[PDB]
RNA sequence: GACUGACUGACUGAGACUGACUGACUGAGACUGACUGACUGA
RNA sequence: UCAGUCAGUCAGUCUCAGUCAGUCAGUCUCAGUCAGUCAGUC
């Protein structure tokens, strides 16, 4: 009720009201959400007495749902009007094909709509009249929004009542262009794969949106390295002598991965590690010496990626989180023996040189060293901090508290389901409305997060394509705000740079394509529509043997394997209950897990689980290597669906 | 006598008549009573002379057991036939083993029945010929019924004659389906539960049917709660306080419960407290401090848990009567000290906003208002009102009689006995048949009350399974009756809304499985019954210490604690006579209660109870910790089931 | 013949106490599967 | 075109806690009426 529409919104809604298939561009924060809103009320208000319709909204991730949901339910009290929404989150649901027919306003995740349709419970998409999609630049090759944007385009171009459909976005996105005719090429397609006829962006009282949105403003900081680092010398030296003495046992292993060059800390080095499993666990010989060397070449290399990642959380993250992550998987875990007498020789000299801080990771201390200023600028703001990887989430979160400089700081964690749940999520954004001060965020926060004061965005080695650029820049709602990109490589502030300007020509791109006459338009978004549709039409149309990947015994065979709800994997008989063995103490102790049989192979298959009335034991295909029964050949699957087999059930 | 069978008594009796083990389904209220007395009279009647057969007739709960008691009482008293009763009311009851043998009818409540097969002073089912279950949907996990069920079958499926068997419903159940299939598995797998071939349901005299009986009509009314309120904002001050107190002395608080975002008045809150205090009074220090943190902690969550539950009576209940609870546990019950000024601090503000009306609930202000309209519209009439909680149930009699404004009310308590006591539920019931206008029931008004007058049904928070809205809608038996759902919060509205589907679906499905054929439909029950037993069958197969819980003092040993009649507990030995200290003048009086002896600590362990010559002292295991004597380490129990030991007897 | 006292037993009616069982409602955790996108490397 | 990492989205199977309401088993008590039996004074 409080809020007063403004002019820029009726320019916006203006050619949605008139009740064309339609696509809103405009910046971040002018509020399109209320424009949403006010086209749902004019459209729906139309309708005469004794007919109604529905209308359908969408969102990608789970707090941008319970918001939007929230919003629409507190604006639409007034008029009696019914809303509801479905997620992941509602247990036991009641049957959707008519929670649909009894509400007027549906909340949804993409993926509940194309189940059902799958399924085929909800018969067609003619029950709605108005498709609402919000981030609508997600329209691409098979994101949901356009397998829903297929059903509907299959559905027109061959021979019922059909929707209007409404996108919402920030940024189209550029694709890949390299010139302002491929930019517009790519709006022009994007267009069309939505079934889209005006595209709509303010410019008659554009100085209004001056003062009434505030540009962020954005900066770079560049971080040199340390050129002596002694954890990464004296890892390096273990690499070094871990490799002499993988390379002493194999005949060759040079010749094996075309990879070249490789260095200590780089993912690289990691796809060579796995090219060298992946090739040696698979070699055969004429039989426990097979077995043996097999073994060997095992440890060796997961001791050898260990180490690796290892390094590169230790480049990452602060100083005691890889000694962490080392010690724990050496306590949680002959030759063995051996590496552990190597790393326990180096245990101290490892604890010394984390315990100076003199040789902190320089990431940190300049971020010590923002967050510092800032504060000290300005005693209270909201800040949001982005990363790649939760595990880093975690990092950052106990080094935040655990630094005494940074006694203002009070943290607050936000990561996507599975692992947060939904209330604790809904919690902790209603709280910064509250005593939190700082967010800590995993890719979940783009697209939108709304929070009305936030002054402050930081980017650690947090880069891509120029939508997530836009998106995260556009956080800042509070005027005043800053971001900060920070990091340790110059090809990354490159990368911006490029970004930066591949935004600018996409924002003239959009206004070239402004000016051509309608109906032209139409016309080549028809004539792309049916050249696709027709591209995709025609685009599409054994008791083998199980073995341990370590110490290569015969585990089973698949002409024993039975699937359980067509989702487990279990197998019967005591042949396989003699071949492995539980642990008395499983670690997780919530229940039992398997492993080897043999002491010299403790490697872990699977774990034990009940159905409804008996207690089985289930297993991975990440456990074993498959051979044929009538050859000697060997491959490795890593997934289920590639295996191919006489599927039977329980 | 002068009752005249209709049409549609006949059609339903029919398949029973022929005798096959049948399930009638009939909406509420068509009267099924007088379709199992025709069942039995005809059944009955069959049989050849000298040769003679027993009927069976269960219920629940103890009005509905009196009622039909009654009724086949005074039907079956012309031809001669004898019938009897059992049930909890009867004392010292002659031996049932030829009490089923010298009458014909047997009313019980099935508890008796399973008692008595356990024990097996009964030797088997063979000795009855027809068995009638009454609101027979309960048959389900380990309902009793369900247990008389599994002798049935465990009997049949194994090598005597077996007894017909029938059921009466007026809703199945849906279970928990998400479409018609899983409703048609439901209701499948509930008919092969009690064994039933044929699943009758009035069709042919449908039309007689809807002038016969008159359906209920359903309504919502939701109430907003208010924006400001006083005791709302001073006792979540309290809590605020009290919470601060309790942070101070224990280091770390936060961190031992996974629960986050806890709200004041809500169960999390609840589960938080327990699960804290269930962490503290069990944490160990290495002494006199621990007795005095652990002191401190119990009186903080005690007092904390109180007002809590202060606060969900405030919202529900009255505002008198949150603050007669807390008066009460304060006046009956250093640190506390403390707490008793700051407590009597506020309380005079507390009694002037209970005293100004404008801050009144505001349910019970739209309860006034729906009794008031409608006794306006309709002086006569007969209302029903269902609460949850029999607190409840006090205080709203207390309300009801003590409001100027509802002159019209005159109050009629009903509730389970353990206390109101049989005769007096017989007398409350028949004086509707009088001057009482107006009934507050718990739970047990459920499954069939039959009071020939009663147009309004009211629910007071009450929501649940579609069994309980069915069987709550259906008491209308007068035409023009109501039922109104009141509440505060729209998920229940929308729980209600799912519920009436689930009906739809439910009497959808029924209908889809009366079309299949028969021997079919049979064949399957029997799949269905064995599978069924064979999972049952293989489904299944020292000297320590105790302390008290407020002041760990060492109570006693489980090497001194003798029970009695295999159901009491207590403890010989002046050792325990001087532990503890009874009270000059006990609160009861109505005998002497348990303390504990150190005046630091007054915590009630047990009560004075007189064997027959014996004055002894027993404990309850809900007053001490158990602590080995070995080692170090502590459990709580709450009942003496899980507590393992040396039981020995007097 | 009628006067006052004490005892026993049988029948009721009412209360308080302690133990076990079932069901429904929540709240929170663990496990296994499939899908999409973005980034690299060759 | 292939590989490998990362992050999001859904489907399905499980469990533990805590409150609530019903159902049984067992040990007790106070009241009030009734009928018998005795002692003592007239
Ligand atoms: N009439 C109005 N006056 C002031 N603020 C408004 C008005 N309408 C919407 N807003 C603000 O706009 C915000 C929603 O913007 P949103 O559309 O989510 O941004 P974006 O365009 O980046 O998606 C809300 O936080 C709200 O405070
Ligand atoms: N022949 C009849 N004529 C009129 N009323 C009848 C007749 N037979 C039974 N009833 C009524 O049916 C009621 C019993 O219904 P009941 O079977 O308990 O309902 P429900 O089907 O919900 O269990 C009784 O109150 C009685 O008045
Ligand atoms: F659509 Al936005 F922040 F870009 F809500
Ligand atoms: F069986 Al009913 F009211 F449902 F007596
Ligand atoms: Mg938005
Ligand atoms: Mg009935
Ligand atoms: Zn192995
Ligand atoms: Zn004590």
């Amino acid at each position: 009720s409080p809020f007063k529409p403004r002019n820029y919104q009726l320019e916006l809604a203006l050619p949605a009201m008139k009740g064309k298939n339609t696509i809103i561009c405009a910046p971040t924060g002018c509020g399109k959400t209320f424009v949403s809103l006010l086209i749902c009320e004019h459209h729906l208000k139309k309708f005469p007495q004794g007919q109604k319709g529905k209308v359908v909204f969408f969102a990608n991730q789970i707090p941008v749902y319970e918001q939007q949901k929230s919003v629409f339910s507190k604006y639409f009290e007034r008029h009696g009007y019914r809303v509801t929404g479905i997620s992941g989150a509602t247990a036991e649901n009641v049957p959707v094909e008519q929670i649909v027919e009894n509400n007027d306003i549906i909340i949804l995740t993409p993926q509940i709509l194309v189940n059902n349709l799958k399924k085929g419970t909800i018969p067609s998409l003619s029950i709605f009249t108005l498709m609402i999609f919000d981030e609508c630049h997600n329209t691409s090759k098979q994101h949901p929004y356009n397998m829903i944007m297929f059903n509907y385009l299959d559905q027109k171009l061959g021979g019922g009542p059909l929707p209007q459909v409404i996108g919402l976005t920030a940024s189209v996105g550029v694709g890949d262009a390299k010139n302002t005719d491929e930019a517009l090429d790519y709006i022009c397609k994007l267009c069309a794969s939505l079934d889209a006829s005006v595209i709509a962006t303010v410019k008659h009282n554009l100085e209004e949106l001056e003062q009434v949105v505030y540009k962020p403003q954005k900066f770079f900081r560049k971080v040199e390295s340390r050129i002596s680092d002694k954890f990464k010398y004296i890892i390096a030296q273990l690499m070094r002598d871990t490799e002499s003495l993988a390379k002493r046992i194999c005949k060759d292993l040079e010749n094996l991965s075309q990879i070249q060059n490789r260095e200590f800390g780089t993912q690289k080095y990691e796809q060579w590690i796995v090219t060298v499993q992946k090739a040696c666990m698979v070699f055969q010989m004429p039989k426990d010496e097979e077995s043996r060397i097999c073994k060997a070449l095992f440890l060796y290399t997961s001791h050898l990626r260990k180490y690796n990642d290892a390094l590169i959380i230790s480049e990452h993250a602060r100083m005691k989180d890889a000694l962490d992550y080392l010690k724990d998987f050496f306590s949680n875990v002959e030759i063995e023996q051996d590496l552990t007498q190597r790393f326990e020789e180096k245990l101290q000299e490892l604890e010394s040189v984390s315990r100076d801080p003199s040789n902190e990771n320089p990431k940190l201390e300049d971020l010590c060293f923002i967050l510092q200023e800032e504060y000290h600028l300005n005693p209270e703001t909201i800040t949001i901090l982005f990363v790649k990887t939760r595990a880093l989430v975690d990092a950052l979160k106990n080094w935040i508290e655990g630094n005494p400089k940074l006694s203002f700081l009070k943290p607050g964690i936000l990561t996507g389901r599975g692992g947060m749940t939904l209330p604790a999520q809904k919690c902790i954004l209603d709280a910064f409305k509250g005593d939190h001060n700082i967010l800590i965020a995993t890719s979940v926060a783009d697209e939108g997060i709304d929070i009305a004061q936030c002054n402050l965005v930081i980017l650690y080695e947090y880069v891509g394509n120029v939508i997530k650029m836009i998106q995260t820049r556009g956080r800042g709602r509070a005027r005043g705000s800053k971001c900060f990109l920070l990091t340790s490589n110059a090809g990354v502030i490159e990368k911006e740079q490029i970004n930066m300007y591949k935004e600018k020509m996409m924002n003239d791109s959009i206004l070239r394509l402004q000016t051509w006459d309608e109906a032209v338009f139409r016309e080549k978004i028809l004539h792309i529509q049916t050249h696709e549709k027709f591209i995709r039409d025609s685009q599409e149309k054994e008791n083998k043997k199980l073995l341990c990947r370590k110490c290569k015994a015969l585990a089973c065979y698949t002409a024993d394997v039975r699937v359980i709800e067509e989702c487990h994997y279990t197998v019967l008989g005591d042949a396989f209950k003699e071949c492995f063995v539980s642990r008395p103490h499983p670690k997780p102790k919530k229940r039992a897990k398997i492993f080897c049989a043999r002491q010299n192979c403790s490697h872990d298959w699977g774990i034990h689980v009940k159905y409804k009335t008996f207690e089985i034991p289930v297993i991975k295909i990440e456990s074993f290597v498959v051979e044929d029964i009538a050859t000697g050949v060997q491959t490795l699957y890593s997934k289920w669906k590639d295996f191919h087999f006489e599927k039977i059930p329980f």
